[PDB]
C-alpha cells in the first residue's frame, strides 16, 4: 500500500484521466514515466494522473513554502523574479548537506540591491530542526511560523512563499511517434534554411511548436536513432522534445517558447532593455544546459543565440542540440546554402570536421559575445576569409563596451586555438553562476 495527495487543479484532457481541484484523494497503484496509476475512491473515477500534480502524504511537498527538486541557483532565480516581495522565501533540499534543508530568503539593501540569502537548516539527531542553536523546532512548519513573526537574526522577517505556477502537464502517455493529422499548424513562427517552425495545436488540446523539416533534408531511420537520444536529454535549460512525425517530411514537436530565440529577444524592444546582470544570468543558464550536455557526452554542433529559446518567464532553453548531425548533404539541401556558419565555428571543426564538446565551447564564447552586444553579428566588418586568417594569427574580437572584464576573459578561454586548452562547461557554469557572488559566504552565518 502507498498513498498520495493532489496539489494543483487538473481535469481530464485525455480519455482515462481523473478530476481534482485544490488537492483531493489519490491512491497510486504503481508508477510509470510521468503518469501514475491512480485510485480515487472519492470521485471514484479511475485512470491516470500527472505525477507532478500530486504529493506524498507524510512529506513536505504539500507545503506552499517547500520547493522539491530545485537547485540553489534555481532558488535564487525564482525568488528574484518579479512578483516576489522582501522576505519572500522557500525551503528546499540542501545541495551540500544530504538529507538536510536550506532556507532561501529575498533580501534588499541599498548597497547590493536585490539579493537572496541562504541559511543552513540543521536536523537534530533525535528529531526537529534549527538554524541557530538557541532556537529549535519540532517541524519545519514551526520554523517558518517563528521567522514569519520576526527575523530573529535572519536578514529579513519571512513574508510569503516564493511565487510559482502549476507545472506543465506531462506529454500524452505512449505518444512519441505521432500521426501528422494530430497536429494543426496555426501560425508560422519562422522560415529557415532546412525547415520551418510553427505554433501548433496537438489533438485540439495542447499548444506546441513544430519544426517542419524540408523534403530531402533527413531520412526517417537516421533521424529517429538520434531523436531517441535527444528525447533523453532532459534538463530545465534544454527545450523538451515531446514527439516526432516519423514520415517525410519529418516533424519535430517541442514545447512552445513564447519569446522566440534569444537572438530575437535581444533584438526586441523588451529584450534590448535587459540589464547586464540579466545578460550574465542568461549566459549562466545556457552554460548550465551545456554542462548537462557535456556530462551526458553529447555534442550540440550548432550553438549560437538563434538556437537558444526564451520562455515567457525568461528561462533560456537550448534548442537544436545534435540536429546538424542528421541533416543530410545532398542536392536538395545544397541549394539552401552553407550548413554551419564560419563565424561561430571552431577552427578544427571547419578545417578537419572535428566536432566535439570543445568545439561547442568555442561556439559558446561567440554566443557570449552575441549576448553582451545584444545580438550583433560576430566579427563586424569582417568577411569569412578575414575571420579565419585573423584567428590563425591570434586575433580575437576585442572587448566591447559594457562588458565586464571577467566575462571577456571567459570568452578568451573559450577561443583557445587548441581545443584541449579550452575550459569545460562545468568550469564555465561555475564561474558564471558565481559571477557576482564570488568572494562571498555560501551561507549566512547567523548568531
Ligand atoms: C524574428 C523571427 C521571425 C526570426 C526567426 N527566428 C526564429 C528563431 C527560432 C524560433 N523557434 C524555434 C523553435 C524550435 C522548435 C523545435 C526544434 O526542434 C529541436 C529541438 C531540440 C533538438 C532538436 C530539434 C528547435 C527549435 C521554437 C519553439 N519551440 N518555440 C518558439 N520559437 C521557436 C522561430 C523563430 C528566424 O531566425 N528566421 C530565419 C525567420
Amino acid at each position: 500500500r502507498i498513498i498520495v495527495v493532489a496539489l494543483y487543479d487538473y481535469e481530464a484532457i485525455h480519455h482515462e484521466d481523473l478530476s481534482f481541484q485544490k488537492g483531493d484523494q489519490m491512491v497510486v497503484l504503481e508508477e510509470s514515466g510521468e503518469w501514475w496509476k491512480a485510485r480515487s475512491l472519492a470521485t471514484r473515477k479511475e485512470g491516470y494522473i500527472p505525477s507532478n500534480y500530486v504529493a506524498r502524504v507524510d512529506s513536505l511537498e504539500t507545503e506552499e513554502w517547500f520547493f522539491k527538486g530545485i537547485s540553489r541557483k534555481d532558488a535564487e532565480r525564482q525568488l528574484l523574479a518579479p512578483g516576489n516581495m522582501l522576505g519572500s522565501f522557500m525551503i528546499r533540499d540542501s545541495e551540500t548537506t544530504k538529507g538536510s534543508y536550506s532556507l532561501s530568503v529575498r533580501d534588499y539593501d541599498p548597497r547590493q540591491g536585490d539579493t537572496v540569502k541562504h541559511y543552513k537548516i540543521r536536523t537534530l539527531d533525535n528529531g526537529g530542526f534549527y538554524i541557530s542553536p538557541r532556537s529549535t523546532f519540532s517541524t519545519l512548519q514551526e520554523l517558518v511560523d517563528h521567522y514569519k513573526k520576526g527575523n530573529d537574526g535572519l536578514c529579513q522577517k519571512l513574508s510569503v512563499p516564493c511565487m510559482s505556477s502549476k507545472p506543465q502537464k506531462p506529454w500524452e502517455k505512449d505518444a512519441w511517434e505521432i500521426p501528422r493529422e494530430s497536429l494543426k499548424l496555426e501560425k508560422k513562427l519562422g522560415a529557415g534554411q532546412f525547415g520551418e517552425v510553427w505554433m501548433a495545436t496537438y489533438n485540439k488540446h495542447t499548444k506546441v511548436a513544430v519544426k517542419t523539416m524540408k523534403p530531402g533534408s533527413m531520412s526517417v531511420e537516421a533521424f529517429l536513432a538520434e531523436a531517441n537520444v535527444m528525447k533523453t536529454l532532459q534538463h530545465d535549460k534544454l527545450v523538451k522534445l515531446h514527439a516526432v512525425v516519423t514520415k517525410e517530411p519529418i516533424y519535430i514537436i517541442t514545447e512552445f517558447m513564447a519569446k522566440g530565440s534569444l537572438l530575437d529577444f535581444l533584438k526586441s524592444d523588451e529584450g534590448s532593455k535587459q540589464p547586464l546582470p540579466k545578460l550574465i544570468d542568461f549566459s549562466a543558464q545556457i552554460a548550465e544546459g551545456m554542462a548537462f550536455i557535456e556530462q551526458r557526452n553529447y555534442i550540440h554542433r550548432d550553438l549560437r543565440a538563434a538556437n537558444i529559446l526564451v520562455s515567457a518567464s525568461l528561462v533560456c532553453k537550448i534548442a537544436d542540440f545534435g540536429l546538424a548531425r542528421v541533416i543530410e548533404d545532398n542536392e536538395y539541401t545544397a541549394r539552401e546554402g552553407a550548413k554551419f556558419p564560419i563565424k561561430w565555428t571552431a577552427p578544427e571543426a571547419i578545417n578537419f570536421g572535428s566536432f566535439t564538446i570543445k568545439s561547442d565551447v568555442w561556439s559558446f564564447g561567440i554566443l557570449l559575445m552575441e549576448i553582451v552586444t545584444y545580438g550583433r553579428i560576430p566579427y563586424p566588418g569582417m568577411s569569412n576569409p578575414e575571420v579565419i586568417r585573423a584567428l590563425e594569427r591570434g586575433y580575437r574580437m576585442p572587448r566591447p563596451e559594457n562588458c565586464p572584464e571577467e566575462l571577456y576573459n571567459i570568452m578568451m578561454r573559450c577561443w583557445k586555438n587548441r581545443p584541449e586548452e579550452r575550459p569545460t562547461f562545468e568550469y564555465i557554469q561555475s564561474v558564471l553562476d558565481d559571477f557576482y557572488t564570488a568572494t562571498e559566504s555560501q551561507y549566512e552565518e547567523i548568531p
